[PDB]
């Protein structure tokens, strides 16, 4: 009965705001007018991106920004709300460029959350910016607070949330109350910086939007799918950094939660979240990419999957060889490594040499260019069927995606997601989810329902014995135990009544 959220980033850079126009796509490729009223109906949230934190340790626009043209752009977005009384125009603070460990504004993120007074000043600047520009809530996209900073970051979300609540009461906005989201890490390495405090991070949020993409990159040594839903045994596996987080769990508890190595996948990151106590399924939103990542230098035999490769990893892209054949946007943006779905469709349709292939374990598509040795990992309306069924089945809150201008012109990716959740005539009850590798970790937050005979005092239990006691089902870790379950370390809690 609750509508799945559908959260779409709208990114526009300072130069384009300052030269804003809706009638010249070589100045602004994706102007607000491209968000038609039928698109506005399919979205629950649009994430205007990106604001920053300045050296005053306040949320601010980039200072080169033309303020009147910024307001004009935001007003066109907030005007969309007339087609959809559920729709929110959020704004987003951060992104990779601003907030990465080596980003130009990084120190500001660190310092803004560092003390109580600085959090109060930061928090106030967020709401004040929200109210002044007419936005409907705040999304924080710091990539990423480190374990030392995370208590500051949490405090900062708490205080912002208090100020959003005051503000909803002052504006009478209980029918569409002001909201707080974050863009969360979607792979265990980054996730491990804050994983041990996930319940605290998510509690003040309406949603944690997982970046369950960018899970392969030039930075890995072997090509892979950047957003595989489930795992492929023929693909690479990785060290599970969460087994080293500061959780205070036992070896058995750690081992059962965090198999290692493991398959880097959407499913994995979602289960990683569900394992933790006090992270509800309904606040978890699955990110999907509206773009592919492209590799060169590959030798297939397997469609260019799981191949060594020669893709530069530097930033900026370090030369002018735009090798991604038929990628015109790539030339425009001076980087062949990232191609929008809108462009990939045109590459596949033209005579550029690609085949579209499908991995039935990962439930994701891929292009392969056999004559030049290219491999592209992307998502389409077909991969979205499986991800949408997963969202419904796992009782997740919705889907988030980056970014709106990467949809094709007709908006088919977005229409597909709206349809899989909301169309009466769409049936996925027979959609086969396949036999790819599921992440099987179990933690305190996702214990299965189980039954077992009642624990009996005096009985000598062997290894593996299952009993039920004080609301749970417990298993002995070795034999022969006679202790009451929960009273010492012999018993592992494995399930709930
Ligand atoms: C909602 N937030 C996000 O979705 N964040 C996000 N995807 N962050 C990672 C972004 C890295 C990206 N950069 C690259 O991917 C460049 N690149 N391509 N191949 C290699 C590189 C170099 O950067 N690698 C970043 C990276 C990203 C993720 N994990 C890593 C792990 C180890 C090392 C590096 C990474 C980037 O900075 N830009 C392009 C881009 C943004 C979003 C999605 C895909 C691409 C710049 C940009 C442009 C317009 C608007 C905002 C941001
Ligand atoms: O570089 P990292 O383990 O967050």
């Amino acid at each position: 009965s609750t509508r799945k959220a559908v959260i779409g980033y709208y990114f526009i850079p300072t130069n384009q705001i300052n030269n804003y126009t809706e009638t010249d796509t070589s100045v602004v490729p994706f102007p607000v007018s491209n968000i038609t009223p039928a698109k506005a109906k399919q979205l629950t949230h649009i994430n205007f991106s990106f604001l920053d934190i300045n050296s005053n340790l306040e949320c601010a626009w980039d200072p080169a920004t033309n303020d009147a043209k910024a307001r004009d752009v935001v007003n066109r977005l907030t005007a969309l709300k007339a087609h959809n009384p559920s729709l929110r125009i959020m704004f987003s603070i951060g992104g990779w460029y601003y907030s990465n460990d080596l980003g130009v504004s990084h120190a500001n993120y660190v310092n803004a959350v560092k003390t109580p007074a600085a959090r109060t000043k930061f928090a106030q600047s967020c709401v004040r910016i929200m109210k002044d520009y007419g936005f409907d809530g705040v999304d924080i996209d710091w990539e990423y607070p480190q374990a030392a900073e995370v208590d500051g970051f949490i405090a900062a979300l708490q205080e912002i949330r208090t100020l959003l609540n005051q503000q909803t009461i002052a504006d009478g906005r209980q029918a569409l109350p002001y909201q707080l989201t974050i863009a969360g890490a979607g792979g265990a390495f980054f996730l491990s910086r804050y994983y041990s405090k996930l319940a605290q991070i998510v509690a003040p949020l309406d949603y944690i939007n997982l970046m369950t993409y960018d899970l392969a990159g030039p930075w890995e040594k072997i090509t892979n799918h950047q957003a595989a839903l489930f795992g492929d045994a023929a693909g690479p596996t990785f060290y599970n950094a969460l087994r080293e987080a500061n959780l205070g769990w036992s070896w058995e508890e750690l081992t059962r939660a965090f198999p290692s190595p493991f398959s880097l996948t959407v499913d994995a990151a979602v289960q990683q979240h569900l394992m933790m106590e006090g992270v509800p399924s309904a606040k978890i939103v699955m990110g999907v990419p509206f773009y592919g990542r492209a590799f060169k230098g590959v030798s297939g035999g397997n469609g260019g999957q799981y191949s060594s490769h020669s893709t530069p990893g530097e930033d900026p892209y370090p030369n002018a060889d735009y090798w991604l054949v038929g990628c015109d946007e790539c030339v425009r943006d001076k980087d062949p490594r990232i191609a929008s779905y809108r462009q990939l469709e045109q590459m596949l349709q033209g005579n550029y040499g690609y085949q579209r292939l499908w991995n039935d374990k990962t439930k994701t598509p891929y292009l392969y260019h056999a004559q030049n040795g290219l491999f592209v990992t992307y998502d389409d309306a077909e991969s979205f069927k499986y991800k949408a069924k997963y969202i419904k089945q796992q009782q997740l809150g919705g889907v988030m995606f980056w970014h709106l201008g990467q949809d094709n012109r007709n908006g088919d990716l977005l229409a597909a997601l709206d349809r899989y959740f909301n169309a009466a005539d769409y049936d996925d009850s027979q959609l086969d989810m396949g036999t790819g590798l599921r992440y099987t970790g179990v933690g305190p937050g996702n214990l299965p329902i189980m039954t077992a005979p009642a624990y009996v005092p005096g009985t000598t239990y062997a290894q593996g014995a299952l009993v039920s006691y004080q609301g749970y089902v417990w298993q002995t870790k070795w034999g022969y135990i006679t202790s009451a379950p929960g009273s010492d370390s012999a018993w592992l809690k494995v399930g709930r009544l």
